[PDB]
């Protein structure tokens, strides 16, 4: 019968750390961490400046001649993953080793990688291809290279639902756990998109802010001069654990995941519903799973990737949803600082989350200068507000329709 | 408790046919798919075969605005849905929508649509990249274009564990149904990996039969000569349905899902032990789950892959796991034929089990001309062999050391 979960550890690379307690000083300071990328020349791209991981020691965690073979997102998915390991101070034995599982995802995995050795094909041959292409660029090889390094025996998998994945993998993983496949996971996301076909890419859909003279001010939520997303790299882990497991051992509880939603919207392969139908179905599925009144929620990590359609559809939903408690609840994109990370925003989102329960403080939207037509909620414009908070939740949605929520509680 | 998991409605494109009836007369006479790949320079590369889908028409499916838009990988994963779905003869209404889901998958994705649009970017520049690039090559978007289409409002999600993807979609679509977080799923995967990239990646790791002399012996698993394995394209689907839903509607029911079973070797990147030490345990897994004596098992579907540690890895595996019943069940690799799917691989395996099951006949495991050195099991060389099955296992053992096993049984 269904187990309860709690998160007991948390890893994490972002445009404004390299760990957890750096970042989260970032978000509650209204630091933004975007910039002009300085990794590639873009003088020919539409948009010239994203959320890089800054000085990235990949040497703090693995071999120099492990990480030579592997793309930046699996290199940035184990260093989130041994962080939230670390974290949890769990000790992985012959007696837990086949309870232990993991699911880190991406969104696109190992662009940078794929693109380089293409470039090798097309003016070398296939004999320049790197051996450890494939093991070094797919995206399952974040939970697969975890497993080899911490000897997890457990379910070991990973999900691409494109801007959801990790608020799916994570989700997917306390299901696990809950009816009893596993005892514990490490769960979450790791992108690097940033390579000339993604940058290009997003830029030929017309996707991305090319507010290249002003970086800092580009990802906006909800403000009416907001020109579309920002692309950013890193990875959010978090250590899921059955509530009794940890109970047994004296963990340290951050919170409780109480409930998960899911839901497609059957409407656009990129647009969002203008009226957040799909949203809706999704936050009141994970309410129910969660047995809460919508009343209880306090604190809503929205999506809020600044784009027109997507922030306008999240008001709408929220409002569907909750009716006049949506005047009440407090809901900031963490993207205004952020920008999105894809499939790793729905992991950093998540302890961002966490972290809104353990301090008792919604974070702000920063740059939310002129809320749009509609905008109207507490959307913490510009400033962190301390607040009571019992019950957060996360919500992601992606290409294909795809939604996520999660609900978090203080657990006592 | 749980639900029971019946299988309503098949789809498949493979290199033996361009449907599952096709395939599967292919498959009972020991017929190849492997063949010189076509319409490619494949001059530098040392491997210059594969199983290529043969006469696709993607316009029995797609409008021509919209095949331009994706990948192979996500046309062929939409052919096998759409097939599954007409053949299971569910009625999608406003009462059920929110209950049938999707989870197709891809252990690479769009390698294909990755290499025409980097020969845009390092020829012409990034503004020479499609604007549908990133929505038309992103692993989701077959469950996206899928739910989309048949206005699908169920879980949405897309699983890449890399060779063993096909496998773990099928079985946590089977587990969604099971705890009732749907009614009916679409599941399975999808793969085109001939490109330049996947024969080339691949190739670069030595991983590749080379026999470009002999391309239909090139796929020999157990045969003393076998030199790794044979890169196939193509898709399946099932689609998956809760019993007392199927009874209701009338539905035909090819068989059951009794169990599904997870592991990870945390051993190698793309090796697995020799022992096949987590390959045992996922089988353990798998027949636990569906309260099963080892001692039920008649035929096994082997991951069977044609390389030297991986075919002798699966041996020991299936020793070990059903002792003194080890020579008694017929264990094939149907990759002797198809060659390897990747991430469909397990989809279209999950079908062949299926229909072993509703004609009590073991395909054959062709090429094996000389067993390797403890290689004396039942399997089912050269020719195909009725027999009495019951129970069938489908595995599926993949880089990172990820391990599904599904477990169908007779339905009456
Ligand atoms: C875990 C793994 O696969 N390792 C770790 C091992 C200590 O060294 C490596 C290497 F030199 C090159 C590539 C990978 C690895
Ligand atoms: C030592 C080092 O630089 N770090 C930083 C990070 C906050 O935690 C770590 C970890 F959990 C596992 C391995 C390394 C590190």
């Amino acid at each position: 019968s269904r187990r309860r979960v709690v998160i007991t550890g948390m890893g994490m690379l972002s445009p404004l750390g390299l760990d957890v307690p750096s970042s989260w000083e970032g978000i509650l300071a209204g630091r933004s961490g975007i910039a002009p990328i300085e990794h590639m020349d873009l003088s020919a791209y539409s948009t010239r400046f994203g959320g890089s991981v800054k000085g990235f020691n990949v040497e703090e965690y693995l071999s120099a001649k492990e990480a030579r073979k592997l793309d930046l997102f699996i290199q940035y998915g184990l260093a989130a993953s041994f962080q939230a390991v670390r974290d949890s101070g769990l000790e992985v034995t012959d007696a837990n080793r086949e309870r232990i599982g993991v699911s880190m995802g991406s969104g696109i995995g190992g662009l940078t990688n794929i693109e380089n050795n293409c470039r090798s094909l097309f003016e070398q041959g296939p004999r320049r291809i790197s051996p450890f292409f494939v093991p070094g660029s797919i995206i399952n090889m974040v939970s697969g290279f975890l497993s080899i390094h911490l000897g997890l025996q457990g379910p070991n998998y990973a999900l691409t639902t494109a801007q959801t994945t990790g608020t799916h993998s994570i989700g997917m993983a306390a299901r696990n756990i809950a009816y009893g496949e596993a005892d514990v996971m490490v769960a979450g996301g790791s992108e690097m998109a940033a390579c000339g076909l993604g940058l290009g890419g997003f830029g030929a859909a017309r996707a991305l802010s090319t507010r290249n003279d002003e970086p800092t001010r580009a990802s906006r939520p909800w403000d009416r001069d907001r020109d579309g997303f920002v692309l950013s790299d890193g990875s959010g882990a978090l250590v899921l654990e059955e509530l009794e497991h940890a109970r047994a051992r004296g963990a340290r509880i951050y919170a409780e995941l109480v409930g998960f939603g899911m839901s497609g919207d059957a409407f656009h392969m990129t647009a969002p519903p203008e009226d957040g139908a799909g949203a809706a179905r999704c936050m009141k599925n994970a309410l129910r799973d969660a047995g809460l009144d919508p009343r209880q929620v306090d604190y809503i990590n929205a999506h809020g990737t600044s784009t027109p359609a997507g922030d306008i559809a999240e008001i709408a939903a929220v409002k569907s949803v909750f009716g006049e408690h949506a005047h009440a609840l407090s809901m900031s994109s963490t993207k205004s600082m952020t920008g999105h990370l894809l499939g790793a925003a729905g992991a950093v989102e998540a302890i961002f989350s966490v972290l809104a329960l353990r301090d008792q403080v919604a974070p702000p939207t920063i740059n939310l200068d002129n809320p749009d037509e509609g905008c109207d909620l507490d959307l913490v414009a510009h400033e962190a507000k301390p607040r009571k908070i019992d019950v957060a939740l996360s919500n992601s949605f992606g290409f294909g329709g795809t939604n996520g929520t999660l609900v978090f509680r203080r657990f006592a």
